[PDB]
């Protein structure tokens, strides 16, 4: 098997909540900065509050729900792994902004990994990131990400830190 960035891969479709939609889900940059073409990078509060910048994955802003989509027919994917989180680059200006109801991994129409279960409050700015390492059933044809904003996507600024499949085949 071998490793392989989600940002290296083209995605079917990739929705976000932002109300500009000439602005697109990032490779490798949070969101709002990648769309202004900064080098900003990727960066999470970790499990002991540190903050670790990433150099590969998505940015997207959470929606109802925002959906990034890929199909992995053939690819032989066995195993999901991410960081998942609201970015640094977010600005917590009140309790409307940068709380996320739950993020999801679904497979061919069934949710795998949901941070409902460990999050039944969502995730907020100040929640430690979650590391998401997930086997992935076999000959599994469609993986989606997907973010859920609840009542408003103010910075709502979901990262996949890291994202990468690992896989037997090839995409
Ligand atoms: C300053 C900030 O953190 N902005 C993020 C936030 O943006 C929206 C809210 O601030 C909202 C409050 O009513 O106003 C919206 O105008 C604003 O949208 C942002 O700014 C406008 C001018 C456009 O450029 C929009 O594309 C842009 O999103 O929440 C969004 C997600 O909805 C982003 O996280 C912003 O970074
Ligand atoms: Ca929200």
């Amino acid at each position: 098997s071998r490793d392989v960035y989600l940002s290296d891969l083209d995605w079917l479709n990739a929705t976000h909540g932002d109300d500009t939609k000439s602005k697109i889900v990032q490779k490798n940059h949070p969101f709002t900065p990648g769309n202004n073409n900064q080098s900003t990078k990727i960066s999470l509060k970790m499990e002991d509050g540190s903050i670790s910048e990433f150099e590969k994955g998505l940015g997207t802003i959470a929606g109802s729900p925002s959906t990034i989509t890929y199909d992995i027919s053939g690819a032989g994917v066995t195993k999901f792994f991410s960081y998942l989180g609201i970015d640094r680059s977010a600005n917590p200006i009140n309790e409307q902004y940068a709380k996320v109801d739950k993020i999801e991994v679904v497979v061919d129409g069934k949710v795998i990994y949901s941070t409902i279960n460990q999050f039944p409050n969502g995730l907020t700015y100040e929640t430690p990131a979650i590391k998401v390492d997930l086997n992935i059933p076999e000959n599994a044809k469609r993986l989606q990400l997907k973010s859920y904003a609840g009542e408003k996507t103010w910075g709502d600024e979901v990262v996949y830190a890291d994202a990468k499949f690992t896989a037997k085949g090839d995409f």
